[PDB]
């Protein structure tokens, strides 16, 4: 298992424009297009992203390309973030994948909002405690099954929630 397989599991794959859990236009493997309520706005962001007139539909290869781009950017956002980097650097390989998953999902910004607490606990290696803290969040309440998988990953350092 690895970050790609993990997120491929959490996000699914849709080749046609769709609304995410928050109701935003997305496509592919969790690729947010726009927060705008306009399908046309979405369609235009998509063409700009793909480099072609898609008409709201892409191929699998196109989806996979956006996905790689997106995993890379998350990794790089973490490494540039003064609050995230140190956390990421203190973790083992499994747990980092868990941190990338959160960032991919909520943005570097969304995650920044956990550092003061859960992230600190992670950095200190208090697995059980961070897991409880992580669960007290809008993130957990809105997307509980996914949050549970991520949280189990941080808790145990294994891929069990994904097998």
């Amino acid at each position: 298992m690895n970050i790609f397989e993990m997120l491929r599991i959490d996000e699914g794959l849709r080749l046609k424009i769709y609304k995410d859990t928050e109701g935003y236009y997305t496509i592919g493997i969790g690729h947010l297009l726009t927060k705008s309520p306009s399908l046309n706005a979405a369609k235009s962001e998509l063409d700009k992203a793909i480099g072609r007139n898609t008409n709201g539909v892409i191929t699998k290869d196109e989806a996979e390309k956006l996905f790689n781009q997106d995993v890379d950017a998350a990794v790089r956002g973490i490494l540039r973030n003064a609050k995230l980097k140190p956390v990421y650097d203190s973790l083992d390989a499994v747990r980092r994948a868990a941190l990338i998953n959160m960032v991919f999902q909520m943005g570097e910004t969304g995650v920044a909002g956990f550092t003061a607490n859960s992230l600190r606990m992670l950095q200190q290696k208090r697995w059980d405690e961070a897991a409880v803290n992580l669960a007290k969040s809008r993130w957990y309440n809105q997307t509980p099954n996914r949050a549970k998988r991520v949280i189990t990953t941080f808790r145990t350092g294994t891929w069990d929630a994904y097998k």
